[PDB]
């Protein structure tokens, strides 16, 4: 089987992606973020507090003639940025693209935090790290694609995010007309539950490559590329009038700059993230200072190769017996 999904943006800067997936019996289809860094599977819903929800599509799990509670079960999350969300489990049928797992574990949220609730067009999250990561107890579930691996064509999915547009998930099978070139893949280290892999170095602009290994995770539930601060620093002292605000929150740059491109190393490839990619627009509306896609990681414990990095990719997520991760230039 493989199953092919349109992911798209959720506003003007991609500050997310949604892509439909299709839950129940009759289906019920909610636009869920689906999170590379994450291994939940859970949605908004008929249980969450009423004060919560706030434009969100919910699932009933009650209309659905496939839903079963799962007994017991509890989930509880936190994510890098603070947010957070807690709940019951639900089984059922979850299809994505055309490609349908049975016996899904659909997180049901009972709350959600502050971010999620000011969110109206995310619905849920759909977790792609590994099932190491699922918090629900005291039975932890798989994700969607553990779930599906056995029935693909091949165990993998790729991610093709879109810049300024939407882009495709696909499960199965590789495109072979989504990118140019050919594919670098690289080792991972499931270790820490993570898509997690070394890059081998980086550039800023037109200047020379520096080979240097950075440790860090694919994480398409994260909007921005951290890496560490000697990097970023390189980066943003090429842009006249950059600096790095603790009132802002990280580096800011005049909104008149145009911004150099970030070359990330795999292996002996090189991807490209053109300087508009990095461009994050006023920190607040009407401002000319700019929020910059690269920040650094010193307070967060690992590099996140996030959708700003991402997005310059067709990426590859190999989940055969020993993973390994995909880029191709697009």
């Amino acid at each position: 089987s493989t199953g092919s999904a349109t992911t798209t943006p959720i506003d003007s800067l991609d500050d997310a992606y949604i892509t439909p997936v299709q839950i129940g019996t009759p289906a019920q289809t909610l636009n869920l973020d689906f999170d590379t860094g994450s291994s939940d599977l859970w949605v908004f819903s008929s249980e969450t507090t009423a004060s919560e929800v706030d434009g969100q599509t919910i699932y009933t799990p009650s209309k659905s003639t496939t839903a079963k509670l799962l007994s017991g079960a509890t989930w509880s999350i936190s994510y890098g940025d603070g947010s957070s969300s807690s709940g019951d489990v639900y089984t059922d049928t979850v299809s994505v693209g055309g490609l349908t797992v049975t016996g899904q574990a659909v997180e049901s949220a009972k709350k959600v935090s502050s971010s999620f609730t000011e969110d109206s067009t995310i619905d849920g999250l759909l977790g792609l790290a590994f099932s190491t990561l699922n918090t629900v107890s005291p039975t932890q579930q798989k994700t969607f694609f553990d779930n599906a691996k056995a029935s693909l064509d091949s165990p993998v999915f790729t991610a093709d995010l879109g810049y300024h547009a939407p882009g495709t998930y696909n499960f199965g099978f590789i495109d072979t007309t989504a990118y140019t070139g050919s594919i670098t893949y690289t080792a991972v280290s499931t270790k820490q539950g993570f898509w997690e892999w070394t890059s081998t170095g980086y550039a800023v602009g037109s200047g020379t490559f520096k080979s240097t290994s950075i440790d860090g995770i694919a994480d398409t539930g994260t909007t921005l590329l951290y890496l560490p601060a000697t990097v970023v620093s390189a980066y943003w002292a090429q842009v006249s009038g950059a600096k790095s605000s603790s009132s802002v929150g990280g580096y800011v740059f005049p909104c008149s700059a145009t911004l150099p491109s970030f070359t990330f190393g795999v292996g002996s490839a090189r991807i490209v993230i053109p300087g508009d990619y990095i461009d994050f627009g006023p920190i607040s509306t009407g401002s000319s200072s700019c929020f910059g896609g690269i920040q650094s990681s010193a307070g967060i414990g690992i590099n996140i190769f996030g959708d700003v990095a991402l997005k310059a990719a067709f990426v590859v997520f190999n989940g055969a017996t020993t993973p390994t991760l995909g880029f191709a230039s697009k």
